[PDB]
């Protein structure tokens, strides 16, 4: 059967001998809004990515805009409605959103 | 000097193919003798004087 593992934690922060390791990464799209204010993040950050993976798997995109660069991926979504899980837009460039 | 900057980076001095309709609206505030805006790779935007 195939075994998912997770790997690479060059940039995981920790509580030790090393309080984080790198503050910006690499084209985000899959992460927390949280490192997105640089403001005191938590634990639940991994959650986040997690949970925006496991809809894409079950989808086969992101759980809000795809292929819409995070940037304005956020402010269209930043209230976000609770318990949203999806929000994509319309023939029309609308937006809509729905938490099914 | 945008052209000096261009004739050493190879693109605009701020935002490459960004239109100036909206180029403005995002350099309008450009930190103290900047010279350079790009956008990452997350679409984001970062200013720099260097």
């Amino acid at each position: 059967k195939i075994i998912h593992k997770i790997i690479d934690l060059g940039y995981a922060k920790d509580v030790d001998q090393g309080e984080l390791c790198t503050e910006f990464v690499g084209t985000l799209q899959y992460l927390a809004p949280e490192l997105f204010e640089n403001k005191p993040y938590t634990a639940t950050v991994d959650y986040w990515s997690f949970g925006t993976m496991v809809f894409e798997c079950i989808a086969g995109y992101r759980p809000f805009l795809h292929h819409l660069q995070p940037f304005t991926w956020h402010e269209k979504i930043k209230k976000k409605d609770p318990k949203c899980i999806f929000a994509c837009e319309e023939m029309s460039g609308e937006v809509r959103f729905s938490s099914h």
